[PDB]
């Protein structure tokens, strides 16, 4: 096995600590400081307020019948209540499964069932999605805003007394978070993330003498990324709490709101995804705003090419900018070392250096051999931060994490001479044209370079005599009349022949997950 490790040294990680105990370990150093800020209504909770409310929610959840290893479902947009419920369940040795509140009724009930959730925490507007299932199956509904009939109100939880939390012995391998993901192979799976696992991931990012991601108690981190997904939950909320930073909560990305809040609150840490990066590059109004407070700009969760990366870099010239790479199954696998307290130099388009306290290898899919530097293969990772497994699915677990503890990602990439990882694309997303592999993300990146294209996606199309050809879905810049042949030519002049785009279909919007991924499967259906 050829093994890769971080340019940083391994550190001591106290992963015997419950998640809440770890995140609030240093709370007395910053108990008075801002912890959570509600962007919508201006409200501020201090660190003390947040530990207090979480303790109370714990006592209230117990009084509602939550025991250790029981499951609650959080069905909420980003909010203080998401956080209180999440940590609240943690105090009980219980589990939060979190879900996109914009799921259809059928998706909600499916997750509620597969997780065995005993309580759903949500908004009044989403009650109709779950009411009938919940009432027929002894599942309580708690709403944060108003309580429809048959429902309870969140304040029922915060009424409970802070020192009424039952005695509990939480084990390191006890589950605390159950996000669902379709990422690797198949239908939605319950990803069992443990106290030990999450404490490990957080530490890998923000602890140590030279942390991989330097953040401190005077920082203000923007929380626009969805907390129901691992990137925000882990890198924004849990990392933010650990270091005592202020966390500014936005319920929905809007380019105007986004810029105003960065300016108004003097945001210093900007955790973004490629769709937000792109809006920043393509938006004419970014110049009208003082964004000089931002010192760290991050992108993760989907492919981002070096050119778009370079473009936005110039719009935050006194900020360190770069990418991290992660999975529901693992939290971040690699993280940009330009974010380090004593920074390292980086290249644009890289997705970071493998985190410390971990091992990475690159495996040839054809042979199963580990590869040297500068060669493409399947990324594998081994460390205490990876999931315990898929909920009720040992066989999918055994298929994804081998007996030596290697997690096979399904992502193709290579590590270079400077220990920086580059992702090419998901193994299965590669287009086979004749006998060449074409990576959709390479061509999406060139498309986004065009001044008259605001958004794009590339997927294979069935071709009678080719098998598959690359096609593009494109969103024209406001006003632009750019044609299919102009887009095809624009691409054709830059690439070797097998990478050519065969058709361009023009649309109003590219379908994207809230985590910032192109919904490639919806386009294939179209
Ligand atoms: C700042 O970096 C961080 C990112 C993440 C991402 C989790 C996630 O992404 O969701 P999931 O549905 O499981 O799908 C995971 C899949 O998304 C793709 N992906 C991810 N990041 C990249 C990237 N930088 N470049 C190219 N592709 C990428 C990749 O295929 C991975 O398996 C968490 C924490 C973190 O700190």
């Amino acid at each position: 096995d050829i093994i890769f490790r971080s340019k940083l040294p391994d550190i001591y990680i106290p992963n015997h600590l419950p998640l809440h105990s770890y995140c609030f370990e240093n709370i007395s150093e910053f108990s008075s400081r801002p912890c959570l800020i509600n962007g919508a209504n201006k409200q501020i909770y201090t660190y003390a307020d947040v530990e207090l409310n979480s303790r109370k929610v714990a006592a209230g959840l117990h009084k509602q019948g939550i025991q250790p290893k029981d499951t609650i479902m959080i069905l909420l947009p980003n909010s203080p209540e998401f956080v209180f419920a999440f940590i609240g369940a943690s105090y009980l040795g219980a589990i939060s499964t979190m879900a996109n509140p914009l799921f259809t009724p059928a998706e909600v009930v499916k997750q509620a069932k597969a997780s065995s959730a005993k309580i759903i925490v949500t908004q009044a507007c989403h009650v109709n999605k779950v009411k009938d299932y919940a009432f027929e199956n002894d599942v309580k509904i708690i709403c944060i805003d108003s309580a429809p009939e048959g429902c309870l109100h969140f304040s029922v939880l915060t009424q409970a007394n802070e020192h009424d939390i039952p005695e509990v012995e939480i084990q390191p391998d006890d589950v605390v978070a159950l996000p669902y993901s379709s990422g690797t192979t198949g239908l939605p799976k319950g990803v069992m993330l443990t106290h030990k696992g999450l404490v490990t991931s957080v530490a890998q990012q923000v602890d140590g003498e030279n942390p991989n991601l330097y953040i401190h108690s005077e920082d203000v981190m923007l929380c626009v990324l969805p907390l129901f997904h691992i990137y925000s939950l882990n890198s924004v909320l849990l990392c933010g709490l650990r270091v005592g930073a202020a966390i500014l909560i936005m319920q929905k990305f809007d380019i105007v709101s986004f810029l105003e809040l960065i300016q108004r609150y003097k945001v210093t840490i900007g955790p973004f995804v490629p769709p937000i990066v792109l809006a920043i590059a393509k938006s004419p109004m970014v110049d009208d705003y003082d964004l000089s407070s931002v010192r760290t700009v991050m992108s993760g969760a989907a492919p981002l090419g070096k050119e778009l990366e370079d473009t936005v870099r110039a719009k935050f010239p006194n900020a360190k900018l770069g990418q991290g790479y992660g999975m529901t199954e693992a939290g971040p696998l690699a993280m940009c070392l330009a974010f380090a307290k004593e920074p390292f130099e980086i290249k644009s388009g890289a997705c970071g250096t493998v985190v410390r306290n971990a091992e990475m290898k690159i495996v040839d899919p054809k042979t199963g051999n580990s590869l040297p530097r500068n060669q493409s293969g399947e990324i594998c990772i081994r460390g205490d931060q990876i999931m315990k497994g898929y909920l009720n699915d040992p066989e999918a677990t055994a298929r994804t994490i081998d007996k030596e503890g290697w997690l096979y990602t399904g992502d193709i990439g290579y590590i270079d001479d400077d220990d920086e990882l580059f992702i090419v694309d998901r193994l299965k997303e590669l287009i086979k044209y004749k006998g060449f592999q074409v990576a959709p993300a390479e061509l999406e990146a060139l498309l986004l370079n065009h001044p008259n294209i605001s958004d794009a996606a590339v997927v294979p199309m069935k071709d009678e005599q080719a098998g598959e050809v690359p096609v593009a879905f494109v969103v024209r810049s406001n006003g632009s009349t750019i044609t299919e042949d102009e887009v095809k030519d624009f691409i054709s002049k830059q690439v070797i022949f097998y990478k050519r785009i065969k058709r361009v279909f023009f649309v109003d919007a590219i379908p994207k997950s809230p985590s910032g991924k192109i919904l490639r499967k919806d386009l294939r259906a179209k």
